[PDB]
């Protein structure tokens, strides 16, 4: 029911994938090093009760009348939820305190791919939080909170909700659906590979940033569906796209849908034979994206897709080479990137005493 | 897990208990020829027999012709029904069509303008609405999702809204949920086994001067935008005082539980609760049915947080109209604005496996 907040590594990477998602970007707004660092472990204090279910600061209630509460309140009795809370920094939070030279080389500008229609204001940021957690309320009372107790320092720039299984009702082995039907996440890192954690995963300390040692690299890439135009394709269309069929998750040719696949009979141009570690110089990622469904656009279209993100030890080795390789994908005909930022997630809050970013600040 | 039966004298969806998440539809219809309406009316009743039983619209969602798009659209196979529910409503502009012009009740009254009103008309009105509930998110959208579907070149979806939590309940044996404000919502409410009250209050009697919906109800929907900025600075005696319940307990003000009645002259003379209570208007009682919603920031650096709010009545006009008007002295005022606004008549229920939503209109 709650997952452990301190670590080597931050919670929410490699450990169990929770229901619901909530990703916000802030930006920040002051330019001293000194009072985002009282903030940085301000928030550190305010995680550590929100991820074991407690209100933050003296509480929600209960306190002087004419004083505003700590606490928003809307999360009184409920559960912890599995809540996790993972920081990241984006590239341009070095520009200030002084931190240019900080920056990791692994840390890199993603370039302009081909298709890519990036919407600015849903694009970038200083920071991010990434809030997972069962329940939806849980996770947006955790962004509320954390925005409200940083306001004057920073602002939220841009925010995501997302939605994945709902393991009340769903195994937890069975591979979760994506909205174009088909099963996602049936070749994937799996947090209890440790070793293939260490190689594509983490930072390593002879990587080159010794502060991001225990750290990884995130990638956030909002992609819409054109959903109308999927469902008038015909079963097979649907199917070639991916190279796997549709009710069992099988690749062609075989049975089951853990079989691995064998990319020959495949089509050249499907997702799984361009996106697989074999035609890309054995690059791998661990995906740990969410569906979303924002509501309908002007048109009457669904805007629903996928909030993609991958960790990875280099971003110049893990997103970039395998994206670079989907230039040509059949599935480009029914997505496109509408947002994207990149982020270094740091090491783990080992103790009581740690804080979000100690080791950089 | 379970299924919630779509057959009965009423539609499910108001008096069941009230589901985790929301997908709420509206749709203009596109095609003069009520022949052609009234088959996608038998269609879509087919499809919702599938959807909340947690089987696939059609032929299923696979296994088909390899050159035809296959029926269901697949995002919910292997799901349970996980208590979806599907209900219709009918707009007051659809009567201008099919010739139902003598048809439209009178009950399903046009709102008036209400002071502070900000409504967004792309976000307002629609010729229909299907309400789709569910605990799981996925099921709800991909019933909306196949009924669209299902409905191309006869409806469009004009407007639709996600609930990510709900901000009511019709089972007070249940724990009560709270709002963004983090207060308790939906306290004194009609529970779902208050027969006399929901025949009394929600449900459409022959004798009210409208024989197709009898059985029915009516629906009031309005989006409310939150000031959570302005809200999260007030203190905790300003928060308590503007709703007339303490925060912690939600117990009105004086008394130490939750469900203790409320002494409403213990209370500030503006206090939502107060004011919206059946005493202060004549006995008018509402079935509360609204969610939770957030759709990204603002643009200008904050979360942009509401509530949608969905109110079931036997007459509008005794309903949400006496309270709502109530309510312009209301302290929340301060801290809400009405930005959406859409009534629908709710048809009776689907009575058997030949039956059809809105048969008793057409
Ligand atoms: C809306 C966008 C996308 C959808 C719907 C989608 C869907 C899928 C599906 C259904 C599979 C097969 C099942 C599985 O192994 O997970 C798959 C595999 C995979 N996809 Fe995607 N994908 C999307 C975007 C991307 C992007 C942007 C990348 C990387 C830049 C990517 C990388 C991969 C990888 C690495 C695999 C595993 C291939 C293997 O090793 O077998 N996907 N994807
Ligand atoms: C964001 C907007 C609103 C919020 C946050 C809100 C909140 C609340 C809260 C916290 C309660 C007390 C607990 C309960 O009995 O449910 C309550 C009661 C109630 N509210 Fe609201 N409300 C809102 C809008 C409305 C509107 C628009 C109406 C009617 C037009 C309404 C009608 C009522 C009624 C009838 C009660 C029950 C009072 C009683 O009989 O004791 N509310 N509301």
């Amino acid at each position: 029911s709650a997952v452990p907040f301190h670590g080597a590594h931050q919670a929410g990477i490699a450990t169990p994938v929770q229901d619901r998602l909530h990703f916000a970007a802030f930006d920040v707004t002051t330019e001293d090093r000194a009072a985002f660092v009282a903030l940085l472990k301000e928030w550190t204090a305010a995680a550590r009760r929100l991820t074991a279910g407690h209100a933050v600061g003296e509480g929600a209630y209960g306190g002087l009348p004419e004083a505003p509460p700590d606490d928003t309140g809307e999360a009184l009795g409920l559960k912890p939820s599995r809540l996790t809370l993972t920081i990241g920094f984006g590239p341009s939070l070095f520009t200030r305190f002084g931190l240019a030279d900080l920056r990791p080389e692994a840390l890199a500008d993603l370039p302009k791919f081909p298709g890519d229609n990036l919407d600015r204001a849903r694009s970038g940021g200083d920071l991010c939080v990434q809030a997972c957690a069962d329940d939806p309320q849980v996770a947006v009372h955790a962004i509320r909170n954390l925005a409200r107790i940083g306001f004057g320092k920073v602002v939220v720039r841009w925010s995501q909700l997302g939605f994945g299984k709902t393991s009340s009702t769903t195994p937890d082995k069975q591979t979760p659906r994506n909205l174009l039907g088909f099963k996602d996440g049936t070749r994937n890192i799996a947090g209890t590979e440790k070793d293939r954690l260490d190689r594509f995963v983490w930072a390593a300390e002879k990587d080159g940033t010794p502060w991001m040692t225990g750290g990884s690299y995130l990638v956030a890439r909002r992609i819409r569906m054109h959903i109308e135009t999927w469902d008038r394709a015909s079963l097979q269309e649907q199917e070639d796209v991916f190279g796997r069929d549709k009710g069992e998750g099988a690749p062609v040719g075989k049975a089951k849908e853990r079989d691995e696949p064998f990319l020959k009979a495949m089509k050249p141009d499907a997702h799984v034979r361009l996106a697989h570690p074999d035609s890309n110089g054995g690059a791998t990622l661990l995906r740990r994206g969410y569906s979303f469904t924002d509501g309908t656009d002007g048109l009457g279209r669904l805007d629903a897709g996928l909030f993609f993100l991958a960790y990875q030890r280099d971003i110049r080795t893990g997103f970039v080479p395998v994206q670079r390789n989907l230039a040509t994908d059949a599935l480009n005909e029914y997505i496109q990137h509408v947002g994207s930022a990149v982020f270094a997630v740091p090491p783990g809050v080992r103790d009581a005493d740690d804080w979000w970013g100690s080791t950089l600040f």
